[PDB]
């Protein structure tokens, strides 16, 4: 869809003195979060706070993998805890939108376009030690860092 959040505005709002460390970590490619990867789902939109919520409830009603979600300015990565296998390597430039969940506080998801499959694909998570919004803030820092480096280049 067409719809744009002011990234600067929401950066200034999200100021718990725990997330101060997250921003410098995302830029320095060291930022990680313990998660449970729910899976990917077809979604009818590139963005939507409720569109995500839906996609989460699809998977939560379907049937999860212990992993670590890594957040850098170049992309998001999910590494398996059991096998240490790289499960997901999603580039930050083809990520459309991300958001936490109004009704699942540990939930975090992001939408992305896959040009080969020609569809919008959500990717849901349940954080183990953190809140869903903490993760989303981290990925927003990526969105910012990306745009900022693309402007210099
Ligand atoms: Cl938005
Ligand atoms: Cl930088």
């Amino acid at each position: 869809d067409l719809g744009t959040e002011n990234l600067y505005f929401q950066s200034m709002a999200s100021r718990p003195h725990q997330w101060q460390a997250d921003e410098d970590a995302v830029r320095k490619g060291t930022c990680s979060f313990p998660v449970r990867y729910l899976g990917h789902v077809e979604v009818e939109e590139s963005r939507g706070m409720h569109v995500c919520e839906d996609a989460v409830k699809k998977l939560k009603a379907m049937g999860s993998v212990k992993s670590v979600l890594w957040v850098s300015a170049d992309g998001l990565r999910v590494v398996d805890d059991k096998t240490k296998d790289l499960l997901v390597d999603q580039t930050i430039e083809k990520v459309s939108f991300c958001a936490p969940d109004r009704n699942l506080d540990k939930a975090f998801s992001y939408i992305c376009r896959d040009g080969t499959t020609r569809r919008w694909i959500c990717h849901c998570f349940l954080a183990l030690k953190d809140s869903g919004e903490r993760l989303s803030h981290a990925v927003g820092c990526a969105f910012a860092a990306c745009l900022e480096r693309k402007q210099r280049r």
